[PDB]
């Protein structure tokens, strides 16, 4: 992944996000509801120290579970450690593209709407990468727990 966000201001990614689209290098990372990188971002909470707390949902044991993880800052503002989280691109107010790296990337949006522009930038960021599965969700699914 050789696309990072230059001048990323991590405080400005705070708040609500929707996992509009997901993509992975291997089908088994996203194919099942219980697939390991099938994670639905809920909210980003950057810390004063510039770490990133992530609230998300994950289908485990036949149900939609509320989850919390801290991604720690690095010397690079656009790269965090959990496994690396890279921020590819964001305009803060509509969309944010990220990857975790075996590789999974998402298109996050601020609202439960299909943002064609953001999905274009997403597919273009992926053009390069060796993705073998891509999912996207409709507005109804975006307002349900675990996008059911
Ligand atoms: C721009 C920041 C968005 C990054 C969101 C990272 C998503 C968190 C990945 C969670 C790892 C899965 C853990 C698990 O449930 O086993």
């Amino acid at each position: 992944v050789t696309q990072t966000m230059k001048g990323l201001d991590i405080q400005k990614v705070a708040g609500t996000w929707y996992s509009l689209a997901m993509a992975a290098s291997d089908i088994s990372l996203l194919d099942a509801q219980s697939a390991p990188l099938r994670v639905y971002v809920e909210e980003l909470k950057p810390t004063p120290e510039g770490d990133l707390e992530i609230l998300f949902q994950k289908w485990e044991n036949g149900e939609c579970a509320q989850k919390k993880i801290i991604a720690e800052k690095t010397k690079i503002p656009a790269v965090f450690k959990i496994n690396k989280v890279l921020v590819l691109d964001t305009d803060y107010k509509k969309y944010l593209l990220f990857c975790m790296e075996s590789l999974a990337c998402q298109c996050l949006v601020r609202t439960p709407e299909v943002d064609d522009e953001a999905l274009e930038k997403f597919d273009k960021a992926l053009k390069a990468l060796p993705m073998h599965i891509r999912l996207s969700f409709n507005p109804t699914q975006l307002e349900e727990q675990c996008h059911i």
